[PDB]
């Protein structure tokens, strides 16, 4: 009955301890706009062409919610470590 | 808990009537595998590149009925007039 907003992220790991700085730290970020991991791993190409090899999409309660989530200095302070330890898309969707 | 499984698409709309009869039929193929839709918008990037215009997530009880969906008889019909109604990518996450 709301409208629940999501992220879809599209990763490709670099660099290993850096993405696992990155993985412990995010969790905390969420749950200030009700963030959730609705699922996270592995890709298998159903079709056409995909440049990454896993996913992951978040959840939130509503758009504004997902869009200031990723723009709150909490997360923003996370995002040198994150692309060192992988090259990835965002994509906003709600 | 269930291992719930998902089926991610990015797609960029060609021909909007074959589109249309494409959207149209998809729903009942879904429900064969128990699929559902979560989600269908177009895409705010918030960072890195994505080469699509729109998303879609489908939300299936396991892998095996969203592997079973994509490769079933009646959906796999449905894709020479998908194909000329938008351009896609399709990953199974699960």
């Amino acid at each position: 009955s709301n409208a629940t907003a999501y992220i879809i992220v599209g990763l490709t790991p670099k660099d290993a301890e850096k993405l696992q700085q990155y993985g412990a730290r995010v969790a905390s970020t969420l749950a200030k706009y009700s963030g959730e991991v609705l699922v996270k791993g592995s890709v298998e190409q159903l079709h056409g062409k995909f440049e990454h090899k896993a996913q992951v999409i978040l959840e939130f309660p509503s758009r504004e919610d997902a869009y200031n989530w990723y723009h709150s200095e909490e997360y923003q302070a996370l995002i040198s470590t994150r692309d060192l330890g992988m090259d990835s898309q965002f994509q906003l969707i709600g």
